[PDB]
């Protein structure tokens, strides 16, 4: 069941990519929600946090230290972000193809409506 | 940088309740739950900010994720649904300076940035 991330990683539709390596791919969210908006996501189909085991770990890791990486040149890094991820119904996951989100360029909280 | 109360949470030298802990991270109940589930991961070292994070914290980076993945199916939240949060820095509201994941669940969460601008 690939979902559309998987031609934005191979390059088979556009896509505004900001790094890439052999675990993880970054892009630009084609429906941005704050100045930055960013996903970072495995290179790998997993379709949700529930379907990650320890195999995956380095990956996962990876998709931190890139998110760190692409707040320090969006210059977003001082002022600070938010790093978030949505799985099913309760979460709103609307791709089936797990996705970190890096928000910031301006104050964002609350974590959740109140 | 100087330990938050974190460290002593991780180091059981303060009193408190571990949701569980293994070589590489820690997790217990936030003392100010904003969800039915609010269950913070974090790692064993100090790491102050997302920002001071390194190559040679992927896997215990790795680590908070799939272990926020046990506690939401042991939770019984992992089918409904939930979200992982990491605050860094003033425009994130980061209030610790020790990195920390937040598992949220049990409810229907509404929109990922309430302020949606
Ligand atoms: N660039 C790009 N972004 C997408 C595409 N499909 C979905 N997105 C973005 O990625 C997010 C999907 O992540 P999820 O909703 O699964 O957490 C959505 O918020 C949406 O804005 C796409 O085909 N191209
Ligand atoms: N159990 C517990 N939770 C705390 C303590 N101090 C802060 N917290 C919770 O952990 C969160 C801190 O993470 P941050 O605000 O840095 O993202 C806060 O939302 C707060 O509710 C504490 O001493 N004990």
């Amino acid at each position: 069941e690939e979902t559309i991330f998987s031609k934005i990683i191979r390059r088979e539709i556009p896509s505004d990519i900001v790094y890439q390596d052999d675990l993880v791919t970054a892009f630009r969210d084609i429906s941005p929600q704050a100045p930055t908006h960013i996903l970072i996501i495995p290179n790998i189909l997993i379709p949700t946090v529930n379907d990650v085991s320890a195999e995956h770990e380095q990956a996962l890791g990876r998709m931190i230290t890139v998110a760190a990486k692409i707040a320090e040149q969006e210059g977003i890094a001082e002022d600070g972000y938010r790093l978030i991820m949505n799985t099913n119904r309760h979460g709103g996951q609307e791709v089936y193809h797990i996705a970190m989100h890096l928000l910031g360029g301006r104050p964002l909280g609350p974590m959740l409506a109140h």
